[PDB]
């Protein structure tokens, strides 16, 4: 099956994608577009919004749906049925924070106000909140390493952009980053990716 | 197993999983709370929102990740891997667009202006979107209902509330709720369901 990933020139919400297509050895084209190009893509796409993934000339679309059927019947999936549910519940408690900040907002003073908003007063309870719900475990859900963990890895890595000292108080949080950068598909990945800023 | 939903008194994120337990035929404690019993609850929650799902004493949360639990192995998910990928796809889009609104804004001009601004521009495109992605088939994914139907149903019922002709131009949409509405078990949830706005 021949795969082609359209994204920006960003990690941003594609990358789920990219940690899993490294973490399963799948070729696939990395295909990553210019603001210039965007519009004439937009207007032939079902709903006008990437990430898009074309599987046999089958073009899917939103980044979660498409990471959750690349995951499906492999072991970055959830052992169990409810592991799959807890899988789910923490990517959409992260992506629903991550999808709070205004990334296409054109006005300047704006979009620092608000990121600093978020970053101030939300981002610190969502730490407290996933801290807790780890635990002392060494993964998210269950016994061995989930989509979830690179979830958390690749929103974190964003968030640490805007603010440094996020998780400062959060060792563990620290570690489980760590933990799946330290997996050799993704530290690989991690290493020969382009590296931008988002 | 024994289920406890928790969600305030009304339709909300919590009502896609209402549906699928009446269709399904699963039995469940519909728990609805006032604003006085919120604060007590929210504090045992790891996450402070609901709603929540309980499960013989485990607890769930994230609307969508349990509603995709309950449809697990059944036809109402999508019949191949691909089509539950469809399914996924159209219901994070419908929540997507939902999740703009600003239902918690206690400034009513403010609420009224938003709310205005979105039923204008984005609701008429993305009603064109999801027109032309159902066509003349008749159900959203594959050749029957999943619950990528159901949430359109529950979905457009609330944008109806507050724009009436928001589908006097796309029959076919409307074709779609009232076949979501006939099934019998949506039917009759729907006749048994308390009476609410929202
Ligand atoms: C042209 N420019 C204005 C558009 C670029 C949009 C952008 O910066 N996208 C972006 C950048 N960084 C993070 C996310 C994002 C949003 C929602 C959930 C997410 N999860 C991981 C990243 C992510 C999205
Ligand atoms: C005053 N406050 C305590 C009540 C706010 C609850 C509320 O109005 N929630 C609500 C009401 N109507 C629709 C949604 C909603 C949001 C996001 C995705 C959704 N999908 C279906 C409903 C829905 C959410
Ligand atoms: N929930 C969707 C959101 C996709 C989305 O909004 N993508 C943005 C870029 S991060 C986009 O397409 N922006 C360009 C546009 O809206 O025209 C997903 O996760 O795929
Ligand atoms: N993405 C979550 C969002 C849940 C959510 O935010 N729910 C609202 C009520 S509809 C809430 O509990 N908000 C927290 C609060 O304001 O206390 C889901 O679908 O379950
Ligand atoms: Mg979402």
């Amino acid at each position: 099956p021949n795969y082609k990933l359209t994204y920006f020139n960003m990690r941003g919400r594609a990358e789920i994608i990219r940690y899993i297509f490294a973490y399963l050895d799948i070729q696939y084209e990395d295909h990553r577009i210019e603001q210039a190009d965007w519009p004439e893509i937009k207007s032939t796409l079902p709903f006008g919004k990437i990430p898009i993934l074309e599987v046999d000339g089958l073009t899917l679309h939103q980044s979660l749906a498409i990471a959750r059927y690349l995951t499906k019947n492999t072991d970055l999936a959830g052992n169990t049925e409810m592991e799959q549910c807890h899988v789910d519940a923490i990517v959409d408690t992260l992506d629903d924070f991550m999808s709070c900040f205004p990334w296409a907002e054109k006005k300047q003073d704006v979009k620092e106000q608000m990121f600093n908003e978020l970053l101030t007063y939300n981002a610190p309870h969502l730490m407290q909140d996933l801290d807790t719900y780890l635990g002392g475990r060494e993964w998210l859900i269950g016994n061995s390493v989930t989509w979830a963990d690179f979830y958390w890895e690749i929103c974190s890595t964003t968030l640490l952009v805007f603010k440094p000292d996020l998780l400062d108080n959060h060792p563990r949080l620290v570690t489980l980053r760590k933990k799946v950068q330290a997996i050799p598909a993704v530290a690989n990945w991690i290493k020969r990716r382009p590296q931008t800023k988002l």
